[PDB]
């Protein structure tokens, strides 16, 4: 999805 939805995450 993305980092900025959730850092090293998403």
């Amino acid at each position: 999805l993305e980092d900025g939805r959730t850092l090293s995450d998403y």
